[PDB]
């Protein structure tokens, strides 16, 4: 028998080692387990918030179910600068991490999910449309799918201009330098047309206080054919208040467990 | 002969695994290098805000010294609850961690310096008081050093009132438990008599839009035999801006390229 871990785990994804981390739960030697791999949002890191991927994670664990997250490229502790990311190489990492960590000795690759916070809910729905026998089931909370619209239709970025990006290089993101072309790749990105393609089980957890427009949520609904919608009353974008915490880890949970442990 | 890598790492301290990631510059096998510790902030982890202490950790390394980061007790992806945590938890881990790191093959036992942002800042200029004789210099960012004055005599944390733990079992914040345990354990905590105690080099960096009064910066460096101030004009707490971060990173990696390398 075997007690519980966290362990590290790197890979290497068209020349960027992406460097993650891997909840097991306790079980016997080479015993495998359900999967959630989770993809956090835009220049965020794996941890996510607040220890919110982290809490998520051991609450998989402690409950049978393995949890993997990786930084992206350009994220976090993985290879790459920001002023290089593309979210065209956000998908293919997800798509290739989905590889990855399928091979892993402790992943059982016929029950294996995704679980998306903000941005990272956008790649995973996109992801899941494009490899949509992949996947067991997908969790998105706070999809950030309006970033599209606001930059190329509003000119803003999380409400700061991109007008002077041609002119002068970069946007400062936080004090990371965003390049040029993450910008000139926006054109070849399609949300809703990719994630309607998946038709497993979806669940979407949407805060009302979330920066988001509620629309977006009920556009990926119009979408799919096993959705389900919660909308948490005074939950908010990165689920930053203690109820709205213990509110977004229990519907996850109920939400694997019956679609990974129950099914 | 071995190129530069990134490792993770860990060590057990009062019962509890912390976790961190180190890296290492390229060397002969076995090589010892200069090292510097860090110590990120209140509620933050390892990588510090927006791929801030992963930037420093890799400049440092490409010029030949070592950067080693853990996440406290109770934060990021080290064991704990937040709401067990207290700072005279993160103070003692702060001293054992010089230990931990000192025992690690690549690390310099003669040559180890630490590095604060924020809160840890502070831990570590009451850790250098404590263990005065074990680093060749320390380098605070953005000391929050106004802390216990405004949870004690303003009845705030960073702007938010304590009043209502006791009614409500916790303080909020943003979605993690803070208990009791930290505010009754507030009266054990002295910052500057502990802190002058350190009388080898010193810098502090100070951001004039820091929301920490400039105030405790210059109260340091009253009591500080060879300390150096530098006021960055239009920088802020997280050095969250493109010049700042420059700025933040090359004044950091002059003082212990002087301190590590030409001492
Ligand atoms: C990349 O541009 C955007 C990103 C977001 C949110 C991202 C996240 O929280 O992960 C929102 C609006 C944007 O225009
Ligand atoms: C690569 O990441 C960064 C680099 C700089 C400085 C660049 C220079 O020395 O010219 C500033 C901010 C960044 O986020
Ligand atoms: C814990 O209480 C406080 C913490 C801070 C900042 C901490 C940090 O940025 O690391 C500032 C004021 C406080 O009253
Ligand atoms: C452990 O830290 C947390 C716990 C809760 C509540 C959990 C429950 O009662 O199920 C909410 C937010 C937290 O940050
Ligand atoms: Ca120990
Ligand atoms: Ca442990």
């Amino acid at each position: 028998y075997f007690q519980s871990m966290i362990k590290f785990v790197t890979t290497e994804i068209n020349g960027l080692t992406l460097r993650g981390t891997a909840h097991v739960p306790d079980g016997e030697p080479g015993q495998q387990f359900p999967t959630v791999l989770m993809f956090h949002g835009f220049g965020a890191v794996r941890d996510e918030g607040f220890r919110l991927f982290i809490q998520m994670s051991n609450r998989l664990m402690e409950n049978g179910i393995a949890a993997v997250r990786f930084d992206f490229g350009c994220h976090g502790e993985s290879d790459g600068e920001f002023e290089d990311f593309t979210f065209s190489q956000e998908l293919n990492e997800g798509s290739a991490l989905i590889d990855a960590v399928k091979s892993m000795s402790f992943v059982d690759s016929t029950k294996f999910s995704l679980l998306g916070e903000s941005l990272g809910s956008v790649a995973a729905s996109i992801v899941a449309g494009k490899r949509s026998t992949e996947l067991t089931s997908l969790c998105m909370w706070s999809p950030a799918a309006s970033f599209l619209d606001e930059i190329l239709n509003d000119h803003t970025l999380q409400g700061k201009t991109v007008d002077n990006v041609e002119k002068d290089g970069y946007f400062d993101f936080y004090g990371l330098k965003l390049g040029k072309a993450f910008f000139d790749d926006l054109k070849n990105i399609n949300i809703f047309d990719n994630a309607k393609k998946y038709q497993g089980p979806v669940k979407i957890v949407y805060g009302t206080n979330d920066f988001i427009p509620e629309k977006y949520s009920h556009k990926y609904m119009d979408g799919y054919e096993n959705g389900e919608l919660v909308i948490v009353q005074d939950g908010d974008h990165g689920w930053q208040s203690v109820p709205s915490r213990k509110r977004i880890l229990d519907e996850t949970m109920k939400f694997f467990r019956k679609t990974l442990l129950e099914a």
